[PDB]
């Protein structure tokens, strides 16, 4: 699984325990090892949501399975909190694009998980 | 809708209204209405375009329906005169990737839109 | 095709011509001609790959076609290679996500493909 969170929210604003927590978070809520999640935080963005410059976040959640409706529904949820608690973004002002990659598509360590 | 743009355009370069220029254009040529839509400009990169680094931009529409071919020639025609207008972006040096997203796998606000 | 790699290795460690060479070798790789070949590198980048923060790197590669099994192999042979001999990152510290793109979902130069 791989996350990535795109936000207007200052760098300063990130905690610095920000990456491990969604990494154990990310782990449980998939049923994946932490050994296999890569997060990637970008922060000081230009961005608008709804036309306002207030904080908010574009994020993706790209896994090979473990993606449906009813487990975005409750991913939706866990990160909304995160980054509501950590980053202080209104859950009105986040996007999540979820994506279930096949295996083919997907490089790794000199070749792909087909 | 969301729209993001990645550019080697210095920061200065991007006008004052941009992003709200781009989220105006869009609620019109998506018929979605501005209050959901959501822009995201990321200038100074680092990028080549045909081994060139003469200014060029990659580009992402995330739409849920309202994509498709005839659709999408016109979102490409209004967004390249907005690069080329605003960002001095000749359109050949442009990409835009557009995706028709599942309402099931668009995260907003502790849920989805399916 | 255009390839994109996020990195959390700082800018000064990204050679001289890395860009160019990224295009050389990807249209060879692909077949497209080298003139229609977007790359994108992004350092300094704010990332854990497995919970640590040793170098890692979190790319993408979007192509009309020439995008399947055996070709996704091959290009990730060749990306891994090339993020380890030019920015010494571990290709177990690699993740490239692959898509094939309909060409009427690639807009360029006012109009789509």
């Amino acid at each position: 699984p791989m996350f990535i969170v795109n936000t207007n929210v200052p760098r300063a604003s990130v905690p610095d325990g920000f990456l491990s927590e969604l990494t154990q978070q990310l782990a449980q809520a998939t049923g994946k090892p932490p050994q296999y999640i890569a997060v990637h935080v970008v922060p000081d963005q230009l961005m608008a949501f709804g036309g306002s410059s207030e904080p908010c976040a574009l994020c993706s959640l790209h896994s090979i399975g473990k993606i449906g409706g009813a487990q975005n529904r409750s991913y939706s949820k866990l990160l909304c909190g995160l980054l509501a608690e950590r980053l202080r973004i209104s859950p009105d002002r986040v996007y999540i694009n979820y994506y279930d990659m096949n295996a083919a598509n997907v490089g790794w360590n000199n070749s792909t998980f087909a």
